[PDB]
């Protein structure tokens, strides 16, 4: 009878069971659905799972995917492939997410952030930072980049939520797939009759003109980016803001030393356990040793990035949020092939958010007692339903 995973925790709590597991050999756990799997929790082990070619993201041996969602996570996009096939598909998007291209979006990200905060401030204190900023701004950034109009943003929230909900059935996934395919089918036909200088338009040229990808691959890449690209940052804006507002000095360290905002963002990326459970298991493609256990060909191992980010040998006093830490590189954006393609855009968003909040609301504080905060309970991610803030 195996340890159950995910573990018990509420909000952004890091559960004490990890402190036990760091002093144990690799541990096998049973999941809500699918096969059992080992839990990689040491920094080095999580790095290995995510970047060593002996770990495949594909269950090519009949495995039942260890998971928290009733419907297995399957499709034709970036999370369904190993290199080189993954690398060839990702290369279609690559150039648009390099630091050199994303750094160009800083001014636009701040424009949208400013518009969000004008409306927040016009709504009056105390106001919900989730509804006024965390949700709208990242949604607008990627929906604009892709070429989706503001009228339709709500459609992509719903499609993204059913992906991320652990009570989503395979039937719900079918409904989502059909609705989404219809919508992007419309978008494709629009761009075939009238090309556009946006990212979906780039994908349509890549399918039609260059023949680099197939239609289903074009849809898959768009679906990956519109599922992953704004609910993520949405959750993290509120998580980061809540983390800061819960300390005695709140925003003041960053008001006083704006130049430290990039380091703060990285420490928060390390510290915040953003995942309720985990992402994708990997499967060993040959016998190998990990934290005292022989992982056999075919067996699943889950990379627990949150645990890696509190590895007691990599990070002294790991539970402490120390905005000056500059610890060794966290795994909050993953590692290896599937390292977050949006990593620099998320850094830009989160940095700009802290710039805008410190500059405009230096005395930002919780608008309700902290004990009343409404943390989510059944989402793939940890976060807040609401974040009332006062100034
Ligand atoms: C704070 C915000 C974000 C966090 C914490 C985050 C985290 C991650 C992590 C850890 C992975 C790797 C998971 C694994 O290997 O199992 C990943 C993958 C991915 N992320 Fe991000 N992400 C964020 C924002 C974004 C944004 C802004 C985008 C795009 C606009 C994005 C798009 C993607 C995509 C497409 C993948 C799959 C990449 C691949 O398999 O090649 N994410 N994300
Ligand atoms: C902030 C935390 C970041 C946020 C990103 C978003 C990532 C999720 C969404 C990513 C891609 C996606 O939804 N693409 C279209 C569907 C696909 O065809 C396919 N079908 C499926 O069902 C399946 C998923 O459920 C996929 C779920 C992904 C799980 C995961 O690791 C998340 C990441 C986290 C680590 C697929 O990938």
């Amino acid at each position: 009878e195996l340890l159950t995973f995910p573990f018990a925790s509420t909000g952004l709590e890091f559960p004490p069971v990890y402190h036990e597991l760091y002093q144990q050999r690799l541990t096998k756990v049973r999941l809500p659905y699918g096969d059992d799997a080992y839990l990689a929790i040491r920094y080095a082990d999580v790095k290995t799972v995510l970047s060593d070619s002996r770990f495949s993201i594909v269950a090519s041996l009949g495995q039942d995917q260890p998971r928290t969602r009733a419907g297995a996570r399957v499709g034709n996009g970036l999370f369904s492939l190993d290199p080189p096939q993954h690398s060839r598909l990702r290369s279609v998007l690559g150039r648009d997410f390099t630091p050199r291209r994303v750094e160009k979006l800083r001014e636009r990200v701040r424009e949208l952030t400013d518009q969000c905060l004008d409306r927040m401030e016009a709504a009056g204190s105390p106001a919900d930072l989730v509804a006024h900023l965390a949700v709208p701004m990242p949604t607008a950034v990627v929906c604009e980049m892709m070429g989706v109009p503001e009228p339709d943003h709500h459609l992509f929230w719903g499609w993204a939520e059913t992906i991320l909900s652990n009570d989503t059935t395979p039937d719900d996934l079918i409904r989502r797939y059909q609705e989404f395919t219809a919508y992007m089918g419309a978008m494709v036909e629009e761009r075939r009759a009238r090309p556009t200088d946006d990212m979906f338009g780039m994908l349509v040229r890549a399918c039609d003109e260059e023949g680099r990808i197939t239609e289903i691959e074009m849809h898959a890449l768009a679906s990956d980016l519109l599922s992953a690209g704004f609910v993520s940052t949405a959750h993290q804006i509120a998580n980061f803001t809540a983390m800061l507002l819960a300390r005695p000095e709140r925003l003041q360290p960053l008001v006083d030393k704006p130049e430290q905002i990039p380091a703060a963002v990285e420490e928060l990326m390390r510290h915040v356990p953003i995942l309720s459970g985990f992402s994708f298991p990997r499967y060993a493609t040959e016998d190998l040793e990990m934290s005292g256990v022989t992982v056999r060909r075919g067996e699943a191992v889950i990379p627990v990035i949150a645990a890696a980010n509190r590895d007691p040998d990599v990070y002294p006093d790991a539970g402490r949020l120390d905005l000056e830490r500059n610890g060794l590189p966290h795994l909050g954006f993953g590692q290896g092939p599937h390292f977050c393609i949006g990593a620099h855009l998320a850094r830009v968003e989160l940095q700009v958010v802290l710039e805008a909040l410190t500059e405009r609301f230096p005395d930002l504080r919780f608008g309700i007692p902290e004990n009343a905060l409404k943390w989510k309970r059944g989402h793939f991610m940890n976060g807040l339903h609401e974040l009332p803030v006062a100034w």
